[PDB]
DNA sequence: CATTAGA
DNA sequence: TCTAATG
């Protein structure tokens, strides 16, 4: 955690690039594996050596931690960082649409820069377009204070539409955080489970409502169950405009509602550690059920939710307020 | 790890 | 269809 500090973020420096600047799929799944040991060894690494005697350490990494080790640095390390076209993948990434795939295309094109972007608009698809347009506002983090305002109107078309509508806005949000990075709408319907053949226009309904009164700005892509798109609060009584905020919708079966509740509630940690427990509690838990487990190894069988404590109660813990879900 | 675009 | 990008 940080003993070990140095060796992983240098490994993780390591291995990103390869997967990005190169198409190094596995020596930079090599570095993460490592990345991950070296992280989990509880003493303080003296030497490649020692090191090597890892697994998934090899040669090549051990190498590389002696290196680091001796002088607080290292080369390759330091090339990369200075190589601009390597620099160049990194940045063309942050654009939204963009990806590794396209970032070294678009290099190869000549295009590195925003600017560069810009001047070919052409080359861009809607989503990369959009992303481009809403560069700075993507970037930029949504105060709960908006989050506030946001999640209200979104409850209100939500209602108006349809009164039995269910609509969470999961996530750090949900679990109390002073600002979050966009806003997740969780959403189902009584008439859509499981089974029961969709009604894609559920999802569409809601859509076009919040679309209808300005909520809603772009559609970064639209599924008969997964929307994702752009939104932004009425700058008010002018001289203060609201900026550009990535927003997702999705539909689900009312029968799989609390599970995929709780499970991109989070955090992370408090889901593996929940999650951890009812293996024991002799369950399973996975972002849509919750299964008893059969001594013959595994088993099947979804229990039936009806809220967040369902799911509690049957691993038998104590009801965690989403503001402590932290972990 | 599943869903959407797109070509 | 496959392949990329998001989450
Ligand atoms: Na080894
Ligand atoms: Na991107």
């Amino acid at each position: 955690e940080t003993l070990n500090g140095g060796i992983t973020d240098m490994l993780t420096e390591l291995a990103n690039f390869e997967k990005n600047v190169s198409q190094a799929i596995h020596k930079y799944n090599a570095y993460r594996k490592a990345a991950s040991v070296i992280a989990k060894y509880p003493h303080k690494i003296k030497s490649g050596a020692e090191a090597k005697k890892l697994p998934g350490v090899g040669t090549k990494i051990a190498e590389k931690i002696d290196e680091f080790l001796a002088t607080g640095k290292l080369r390759k390390l330091e090339k990369i960082r200075q190589d601009d076209t390597s620099s160049s993948i990194n940045f063309l990434t942050r654009v939204s649409g963009i990806g590794p795939s396209a970032a070294r295309k678009f290099v190869d094109e000549g295009i590195k820069t925003l600017e560069d972007l810009r001047k070919n608009e052409d080359k861009l698809n809607h989503h990369q377009r959009i992303g481009l347009k809403y560069f700075g506002d993507f970037e930029k983090r949504i105060p709960r204070e908006e989050m506030l305002q946001m999640q209200d109107i979104v409850l209100n078309e939500v209602k108006k539409v349809d009164s039995e509508y269910i609509a969470t806005v999961c996530g750090s949000f949900r679990r109390g955080a002073e600002s979050s990075g966009d806003m997740d709408v969780l959403l189902t319907h009584p008439s859509f489970t499981s089974e029961s053949t969709k009604q894609p226009k559920l999802l569409h309904q809601v859509v076009e409502q919040l679309q209808k009164v300005h909520f809603i700005t772009d559609t970064l892509s639209k599924g008969e169950t997964k929307f994702m798109g752009v939104c932004q609060l009425p700058s008010k009584n002018d001289e203060k405009e609201y900026p550009h905020r990535r927003i997702d919708i999705r539909l689900i079966p009312k029968d799989q509602y609390y599970c995929g509740v709780l499970y991109f509630t989070g955090s992370d940690i408090f889901n593996k550690n929940m999650r951890a427990h009812a293996l024991e509690k002799g369950f399973t838990i996975n972002e849509y059920t919750i299964r008893p487990l059969g001594v013959t190894g595994v088993a099947g069988e979804p229990l039936p939710v009806d809220s967040e404590k369902d799911i509690f109660d049957y691993i038998q813990w104590k009801y965690r307020e989403p503001k402590d879900r932290s972990e």
